[PDB]
């Protein structure tokens, strides 16, 4: 029997893919996630993990008999190079667009963020990204049947955006959510109490915490798995139910508290 992915995983440990429910299925890594939501028409790719991660993605593709060139839309969590890191070579990999919000769209562009991401300067390098839609705020990405619909999400990072969708498994039909990573988290200079360098940044970041916790939400997925509890959910651990209406409320609650403890450990350092 497989032994299952650790909460402490590396973010290039290999992950045995596998449906998270109906079509929506798990194809990243044992600490990075990545989906694919999958029909007849064509597939969406969420996020791209780590720039080396381009080639596990693909085989967990091809593992559940899915081909990366049915893919017609890519999208993704926020412009880190750990979930961002293979998006270039996904998209050469598929042909597919990359969908972003415009915050983003430069630091895709030249593969490294600019002073405006709080994780600057331990930012890695990533390949830019040749053909991207620019997606509104409340976008919807469709393909086919599919239809995702972005929840901007800024705060961690400028450019994030959150993910929701249905998948259904006959009858029975779940509200996705790919929830943006909500840690208030930065390189050794940032710091998020500083509104005159980066003037509405931080009550941006208030705003996606009260609006994540507000979404419908069945079946939560994040960037990071460990943050929504995944494999206590989902394959060899599981231990716990998948589907928890209250996860979303929980998940912003608890990024509230830690965004709090952050803005404390700023007023106590000069
Ligand atoms: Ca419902
Ligand atoms: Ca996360
Ligand atoms: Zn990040
Ligand atoms: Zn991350």
């Amino acid at each position: 029997a497989s032994r299952g992915c650790a909460d402490d995983a590396g973010w290039n440990d290999p992950a045995m893919p596998l449906k998270v429910y109906g079509n929506t299925w798990y194809v990243g890594t044992c600490g990075i996630s990545a989906l694919l939501v999958t029909s007849d028409a064509g597939h969406i790719l969420v996020d791209a993990a780590t720039p080396q991660a381009g080639p596990q993605i693909l085989a967990n593709i091809r593992a559940l008999g899915f081909r990366p060139e049915d893919v017609r839309a890519i999208v993704f969590s926020h412009e880190h190079f750990d979930h961002a890191g293979s998006l270039a070579e996904l998209q050469k990999a598929t042909g597919a667009p990359v969908y972003a919000r415009a915050p983003a769209i430069d630091t895709l562009k030249r593969g490294l963020p600019d002073r405006t991401d709080p994780a600057f300067e331990v930012a890695e390098p990533v390949a830019p990204v040749a053909n991207i839609v620019t997606l509104a705020d409340d976008g919807v990405v469709s393909v086919g049947p599919l239809a995702l619909t972005a929840v901007a999400s800024p705060g961690h990072t400028p450019g994030g955006t959150s993910w929701t969708w249905r998948s259904c498994e006959g009858d029975d039909c779940r509200q996705m959510v790919y929830a943006d990573s909500l840690t208030a988290i930065s390189d050794d200079v940032f710091r998020y109490s500083d509104d005159a360098a980066h003037p509405g940044y931080l009550a941006a970041f208030r705003n996606t915490l009260a609006r994540v916790a507000a979404l419908d939400c069945d079946i939560l997925v994040t960037p990071h798995p460990s943050a929504s509890g995944l494999w206590n959910r989902i394959g060899p651990r599981a231990a716990a139910p998948l589907m928890d209406t209250t996860a979303c409320r929980r998940y912003a609650q608890g990024a509230r508290q830690r965004l709090e403890k952050r803005l404390a450990e700023e007023a106590a350092t000069s």
